[PDB]
């Protein structure tokens, strides 16, 4: 076809890239991740409880006053890197950056408040594919592919740096206004999940890990760069960095000076500065300044699979092809 499509970000301390949608005529309005670590969409019930905290402070989706609300019924639990969700079936219409699809979502009614109280969106958009699909329900891109409307079944990730536009994504294209230099795509390793093949990470100069290839999973919804714990540690080894319970972090007199990372993917090298990769908010021997590089173990069902964040799609523009199944990088400018 020929529509081509955006939605515009909003960037949160580089930490957290919403957008919003539209459930429900009339609509309903509410912020989201644009996440393709997952399939499923969901945003949180009116019916839910606020004896959870996180529901009352996010907008709930009410849905009787839905004129085109359709019930449906089945729970469904999601289960993330880091946090659940619980809560149950659901359609309507929603509106993604004017493209109009009637899609089956969750309305959550259990929400947990670590993580979930220190989120500044709603929920979530999965752009995974239907095999990861809890509930097995059609995904918001499948659907939206089935209107005949894009040119290309293609969606692209600007994620910026921050402090105008906090990023933007464009559905059935790439805008080459944020990009330089050529695209360079990875073959989707199976198929039905953005896993690619991850040829080795090189500290500084050598490999220190990756060595006989690894899984990258390439996932907008995740903040930072992370590994297994067990070549987190390593690569923190090296560096240099504490652990702070949840983060690593070094001090930051050393900080601009970290040796630089790098990710083998196809042939080329996907270097990481370190200021790409170390949130300095000072340069003083005596402050501790985090990395956005972390621990994550996903479990077989993709993972171990070292999960590419929003820390690298800020550096390489990120464009998804479905028309061919893989993933292209290029610089993002
Ligand atoms: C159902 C199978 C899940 C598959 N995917 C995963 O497990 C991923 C590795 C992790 C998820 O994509 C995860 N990032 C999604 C995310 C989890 C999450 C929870 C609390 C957060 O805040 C403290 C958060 O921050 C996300 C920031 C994203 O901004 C771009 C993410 C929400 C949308 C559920």
């Amino acid at each position: 076809g020929n529509t081509t499509s955006s939605v515009i970000l909003t960037n949160y301390m580089d930490t957290q890239y919403y957008g919003e949608i539209g459930i429900g005529t009339p609509p309903q309005t509410f912020k989201v991740v644009f996440d393709t670590g997952s399939s499923n969409v969901w945003v949180p019930s009116s019916k839910c409880s606020r004896l959870y905290t996180a529901c009352v402070y996010h907008k709930l989706f009410d849905a009787s006053d839905s004129s085109s609300y359709k019930h449906n019924g089945t729970e469904l639990t999601l289960r993330y890197s880091t946090g659940t969700v619980s809560g149950f079936l659901s359609q309507d219409i929603i509106t993604v950056g004017g493209i109009t699809v009637t899609q089956m979502f969750g309305e959550v009614t259990e929400m947990p408040a670590l993580p979930f109280m220190l989120a500044e969106f709603d929920g979530v958009v999965g752009m995974g594919f239907i095999e990861q699909a809890i509930g097995r329900v059609t995904p918001i891109f499948d659907n939206i592919i089935s209107q005949g409307v894009l040119k290309e079944d293609v969606f692209s990730f600007y994620y910026n740096r921050d402090s105008s536009l906090g990023g933007q994504i464009v559905l059935g294209g790439s805008d080459p206004q944020h990009y330089e230099g050529n695209f360079h795509y990875i073959n989707l390793i199976k198929t039905g999940v953005w896993q690619i093949q991850m040829k080795g990470v090189s500290v500084g100069s050598s490999t220190l890990l990756c060595e006989d290839g690894c899984l990258a999973l390439v996932d907008t919804g995740a903040s930072y760069i992370s590994g297994s714990t067990s070549s987190i540690e390593k690569l923190m080894e090296a560096l240099g960095a504490k652990k702070r319970l949840f983060d690593y972090v070094v001090k930051c007199n050393e900080g601009p000076t970290l040796p630089d990372i790098s990710f083998h993917l196809g042939g080329k090298e996907y270097t990481l500065t370190s200021a790409d990769y170390v949130f300095q908010e000072s340069y003083s021997s005596k402050k501790l300044c985090t990395l956005a590089i972390h621990a994550m173990d996903i479990p077989p069902p993709t993972g171990p699979t070292w999960a590419l964040g929003a820390t690298f799609i800020r550096k390489f523009y990120t464009e998804f092809d479905r028309r061919n199944n893989r993933i292209g990088f290029a610089l993002a400018r």
